[PDB]
This record gives C-alpha cells, sequence and structure tokens, in this order.
C-alpha cells in the first residue's frame, strides 16, 4: 500500500427480525462463531447455523456450551459452504450477513443464490444485510453532452464494487444495488431494500434486503 | 431494455430502445508505448479493425482475433477494399479473447478497453493466462482502459481506511435534442477501474511496468490509461 511504503451483532440481528415478523427454523449462512446467531437465539428463533471452518465451529460449540440449555437447544450447527450447500431440508427463512456475502466472488455468489433457491420453502424469505459505503449511497453525477440530427447524451456511473483497504489487507465491498441486480438476475424478486445503521444509531451504513421466490 | 431514471421522465413528457471508426488517438498511444516494433502483433477482439487499420498503416504485421463470424466477414470485406500491401500484412483468425490458442507466439499483444470490459472476472482470468501463453520471451501485453472520474480521483482517507474503486456500471441515455418518433436509447455496461485490472494482472503473474493516462479524443480530460505488462 502507498502508506506502508511511506511508513456486536444485536442491532443488525434486530433489523433482520424487523423484516421477518417466524414460524419454524431459520437457516443462517456462514454463521461464524454466532455473532448474529446468539442475538437471533435471544429473539426465540430456532436457528440452523451453517459454517465452513472446523476451527470456527469449535469456538461456536464452546460458546454454546457456555449458554443456557434453552438457548443451546434451539441452535443446530451444521458444517458446510455458503456458496455450495445441501441440507435436504427447506426453510421458511434464510439469512446471510454483509461480511459473509462480501467474502464471495461473482461465480460463488451465483452458487449461493442457487443454493438458497433449493432451501427455500414456497413463499420463503431470503434476507441479506449489505454494507453501504459513501459511494454506494450517493446519487451518481449525471453528465451531459450535445453531439451531432442533434442528440443529447447523458452518462452516469453507477457503483458496483469497491475495495476496502486498511493499514495490510484489502476486502471486497459490494454496492447493495449491485447485489440486488444479481438477485434479480438469479430469479429472485427483491421486494424491500431498507437502509439502517449497523450499530443501531447514527448514519445509515447498511441495507437489509428482502428477496422472495416467484 | 434498461429503464433509466432520465429515460422514464423523458418518455412520460413526450420509444425505449437499447443503444445496441475513430480510435486514432488510441492506436497512436499503443504505437507510442510499444516502441519497436520488431515482429507481428496479436490484436485481441479486433472487431472490424477500428484499431487494426491504423496499426496496419504503421507498417505492422497484425494477427487480428475476433469471435463473431459476421464481424469477421465485414472485416474481410473491408480488407478486400484495402491495397495489397495492407491486406497481405493482416491475418484474420476466429477466436475467443477469454480462451484462445494459436500455433504462434508474439512480441506484442494488445487489447482495447471496450473488449476487456466485456469480460467477467473469471473470463478475464482466462484472458490473462491465454496472453501469457502467446507472448514470446520479453514480449509485452498492452491494454487501454477507460478511466472514470471516480477511478481517476484519489480515494478519501478516513488505523487508516480507504475505499478503492474496482468496478462501476456505465449508464448512457441518448435522445434527440429536438423533442416523432422520439427514440430514447439506453445501455448499461461494465466499467472497471484501471487500478483494478492492474491488481488482476499482477495476481495472474504479470509485472505491470507502466500505466500512462491519456485522452481518447486526443484532447480534453485524460479518460483512458495505457497499461504495459510483461512476464517476470
Amino acid at each position: 500500500t502507498p502508506h506502508a511504503d511511506v511508513l456486536d451483532g444485536t442491532s443488525e440481528a434486530r433489523e433482520f427480525a424487523t423484516r421477518t415478523g417466524v414460524s419454524g427454523p431459520v437457516l443462517e449462512l456462514a454463521a461464524g462463531m454466532g455473532r448474529l446467531t446468539f442475538p437471533f437465539l435471544d429473539l426465540g428463533w430456532e436457528v440452523t447455523a451453517l459454517e465452513l471452518s472446523t476451527s470456527v465451529l469449535a469456538a461456536f460449540r464452546k460458546r454454546l456450551a457456555e449458554a443456557p440449555a434453552d438457548v443451546r437447544d434451539r441452535c443446530t450447527l451444521v458444517q458446510g459452504d455458503m456458496s455450495a450447500f445441501a441440507l435436504d431440508k427447506r426453510f421458511g427463512t434464510v439469512v446471510i450477513s454483509s461480511g459473509s456475502i462480501n467474502e464471495l466472488d461473482e461465480a460463488d455468489r451465483r452458487g449461493l443464490y442457487a443454493s438458497v433457491r433449493e432451501h427455500l420453502e414456497p413463499g420463503g424469505k431470503f434476507l441479506l444485510s449489505l454494507a453501504m459505503s459513501e459511494a454506494a449511497e450517493s446519487e451518481p453525477l449525471e453528465r451531459k453532452q450535445e453531439l451531432p440530427r442533434r442528440y443529447v447524451l447523458h452518462v452516469r456511473h453507477l457503483p458496483a464494487e469497491e475495495i476496502q483497504e486498511i493499514t495490510t489487507h484489502r476486502r471486497r465491498l459490494l454496492a447493495p444495488d449491485q447485489v440486488v441486480r444479481e438477485l434479480v438476475r438469479s430469479g429472485f424478486d427483491v421486494i424491500a431494500q431498507t437502509p439502517f445503521a449497523s450499530g443501531g444509531a447514527g448514519r445509515k451504513d447498511m441495507v437489509l434486503v428482502e428477496a422472495v421466490m416467484p
């Protein structure tokens, strides 16, 4: 990097619950060590938590052992891949967090959408949270050109993907509008996009997306 | 087709359609950055020769690779109306820029902004690997890449945090200035930040040895970058 050469999930979980209103289990994709799962469990939800890593699942399992029996009993841990999974069970609600979807490239996101399709019951809901950068939230500047019959050309540049760079690590930052376009492209109907503040106060910096299958 | 905010307002106050040779300054930049040229040049996704004919005008032997049979036919028609010396130096080949294989290697391989931007991430990977396999030792891969205002600007730094441009969508709405029939043409296409393609080239094993911004209209704002890449 140019500089180096010179040198809590509660609020997010509540937002999912707002756009849920839940009979039966919820499938949470790439649940990690339960940063959102534990909040979900405190809402009385029955959660099937899918996580790829053996090491992360150990941490999740340990934290569940420290939880009360009533909480632990409502969580089912399953080892598996968010971009390619098969549980043979369908679900009323399927959930994925911003950090998780942003770990997937273009092809793997298609894998994700298709996998979700196979795990949604009729009329089921696919819910996503998506980090929204300053560039993603702003209205694109439209630029005019008069050119010869005379025509007017209007040009806009819509955000699609950025890189979040820290000082060394880069991470993918997708525009919520980009993921929405992909969801439509994969067959889903996106019925709601709700901006919210990830920490529960201040500027809105995330979008909660509701997608359903026609 | 694409139903842009401005198009919607236009059609309300007034037909919607999707929108779908003068890259002289662009071809010039390719020539400037190449240096030499000692040997044949491979031009990927040459279309109808928007750059190929300028290249042939510089004396180059060019192998022009193009996917579409109809575009190739129209290229052949243009090549048949060119003088024998020009025609004899151009070799047309049907192929896919994201996965091609020829019985030839080249000292220079070139691709235009419009063409690489038609490829998704996985297909760009296929492009980068294919190009490697077709470069002679010391050969160079030259790319032009359109550069948006957001791509050109220094990212706003807010531990240090930056948000780097990677990909945008270029949206155009074209209509007559008069305001029957009133046709409003729209289109959406991929626009990669030049620095994103550079990062991908490096990841694929290339050394990016120069990036030179330039104006595609030979004048005005520099709206394009000429990237030079070689194998280590």
